[PDB]
């Protein structure tokens, strides 16, 4: 059974509810990105309405096989009418495809549904500006102040930096990069820029990129491995033993491997600041946690619920507790009463 904070009241729609069979008065099916956790359930066989962005819908047909006629793809920053209902889309600032929803109901309310979102400051001179909110379902995964990292700017500098250092030294060096699902594709396609080379993946991986509308990516990537010397795996394989393995296979064409897991927050983040990183070694194979994030930190949470104001919050996210919904519910009060709404 499909729970509250799924469902969009005075509406026959549903977000991210693909996991509890058919939900009793729904009408139309929202899913805000291709990550497994949000669209667990849909399969060739789903006949409802989907309505999701053109990205998405692209995973949906060539990953899911999910029929064309159930695929009802929106574009971003328009106003469009669903079964009676005007809805916008947004870019979430998260993986590709990644969108937040506007629902106007019939009513006069108006809801914002993040999905997943790493918030920033530009959202607030978005299609949000001209009108207010009146309750914000909210990805709540980071809220809580310890949770602090640096901009994906940052992240990304210091790997171009490492790699291009590396390789320099060695150019019998192999870069390789984890990966488990879609997002964070900034971190490969920056290092293989700076060192003049195509990413190189299996053609499940391969798939799965053709499907995302980066500009000249047949450009950028290629299931040609020998070719490249910066390769994908799975995020599982990023160990010394997954990594040894693989150095067996590239036919001693290489005599080190560089890698690097993108993670979310750790605890590390707590002490260390991204210029002091260092890895973990063992001989001639070394091991980077980089803290990449496509949520949004604290502080860039707080920033836009202040500005936004919402009359009401109902967090998406770590929601399971007690104690984790008493601390959220604390925080949300913290920041209304120091913003005076
Ligand atoms: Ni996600």
């Amino acid at each position: 059974t499909c729970p509250f904070y799924k469902k969009i009241p005075g509406t026959g729609f549903t977000v991210d509810a693909f996991q509890y069979g058919v939900v009793e008065g729904c009408t139309a099916y929202f899913l805000t990105h291709f990550h497994s956790d949000h669209y667990a359930g849909l399969s060739k066989h789903f006949t409802f309405p989907v309505y999701c962005s053109e990205i998405t819908g692209n995973l949906l047909k060539n990953k899911l096989h999910v029929q064309e006629q159930y695929i009802h793809p929106l574009p971003l920053d328009t106003e469009c009418i669903v079964n009676g209902v005007k809805v916008v889309l947004l870019d979430a600032n998260h993986c590709p495809g990644a969108v937040m929803i506007l629902f106007y109901l019939p009513n006069g309310t108006v809801i914002l549904h993040t999905g997943d979102f790493r918030a920033d400051p530009s959202m607030e001179r978005s299609l949000l500006a001209d009108q207010k909110v009146h309750m914000l379902y909210l990805d709540t995964t980071y809220c809580s102040p310890e949770y602090t990292f640096p901009s994906q700017q940052e992240v990304i500098r210091f790997a171009i930096n490492t790699a291009f250092e590396a390789v320099t030294l060695n150019p019998h060096a192999l870069v390789v990069c984890g990966t488990y699902s879609i997002g964070k594709e900034k971190v490969f396609l920056a290092i293989a820029d700076v060192l003049g080379s195509k990413v190189g993946m299996s053609q499940e991986k391969y798939k799965t990129l053709q499907c995302l509308n980066i500009p000249e990516i047949n450009s950028l990537i290629t299931t040609d491995m020998c070719s490249s010397l910066v390769h994908l795996l799975p995020m599982m394989q990023i160990n010394f033993k997954g990594l040894q393995s693989h150095l067996k296979k590239c036919g001693g064409k290489y005599n080190q491997i560089l890698a690097f897991r993108p993670t979310g927050w750790t605890h590390s983040n707590k002490f260390t600041r991204i210029a002091d990183v260092i890895p973990q070694t063992k001989g001639n194979i070394s091991i980077y946690g980089i803290p990449y994030s496509e949520h949004s930190s604290y502080l860039e949470m707080k920033r836009f619920v202040q500005w936004l104001k919402p009359q009401k919050i109902i967090p998406t996210v770590n929601v399971g507790t007690w104690k984790s919904r008493s601390t959220m519910e604390k925080y949300f009060r913290e920041w209304k009463l120091e913003a005076g709404y």
